[PDB]
């Protein structure tokens, strides 16, 4: 693969992004990460953040190729603005699509949510469109209470426990469809938010 998603359903565009009160007058949006797609990736062995995070059991169901890992570093320089997330995937097939969003804190799963989203024709494709949905009020505080620790060699050791695992499932045949994990340190100030995108192999 030369990119997150598989051939069967393709990743577009994720983001998680804040806009300040005044967006209404003059619009702004902060990217705390954004991966957008619209070279083979390099491998990492899954049983390596096994700790992480059920990543084996989901592994084990397989298909191995589903299965993605992305580091963030996250634009944590930027209250009470919309806070939000934004998702899209792609595909050639018309499916029912569900995805499930755990966050675990310290390999506790903290929050999980479930969404669904049927898919829409356009342009010789299948999108999947799961837009502006508003991110959870826990993932806020969390955001801002990460975002005054006085160093960030300390943000960083306090997301070395913060991991999101993605799961990304047709409905109609509960068949896995594409499975991302990430694991999160923070940019500095001049760097904006970035991603790397790994595959997990074996
Ligand atoms: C809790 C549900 C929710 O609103 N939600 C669904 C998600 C799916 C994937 C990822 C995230 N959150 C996320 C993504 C990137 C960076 C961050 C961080 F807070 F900046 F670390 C959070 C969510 C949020």
């Amino acid at each position: 693969a030369r990119g997150l998603g598989t051939a069967r359903l393709q990743l577009v565009e994720f983001s998680a992004f804040v806009e300040p009160p005044d967006a209404v007058d003059s619009y702004q949006r902060h990217l705390f990460v954004h991966i957008s797609q619209h070279p083979p990736l390099e491998s990492v062995d899954v049983r390596q953040i096994y700790d992480k995070f059920g990543l084996r059991e989901l592994y084990d169901r397989g298909p191995p190729h589903a299965f993605f890992l992305v580091k963030f570093w996250a634009d944590l320089n930027w209250s009470g603005g919309f806070y939000g997330v934004s998702s899209q995937y792609e595909s050639l097939e018309h499916m029912t699509l569900t995805c499930s969003s755990k966050v675990c804190s310290f390999g506790k799963q903290v929050v999980e949510k479930v969404e669904t989203e049927r898919a829409q024709l356009e342009d010789g494709r299948f999108v999947y469109r799961l837009l502006r949905s508003p991110m959870c009020e826990y993932l806020v505080n969390f955001l801002h209470k990460l975002r005054q620790l006085p160093e960030r060699y300390m943000m960083n050791s306090v997301l070395e426990n913060f991991t999101i695992l993605q799961v990304v499932t047709n409905r109609d045949t509960q068949e896995l469809l594409l499975c991302t994990a990430y694991v999160f340190e923070v940019s500095t100030s001049e760097r904006g938010a970035q991603h790397h995108i790994y595959r997990l192999v074996r």
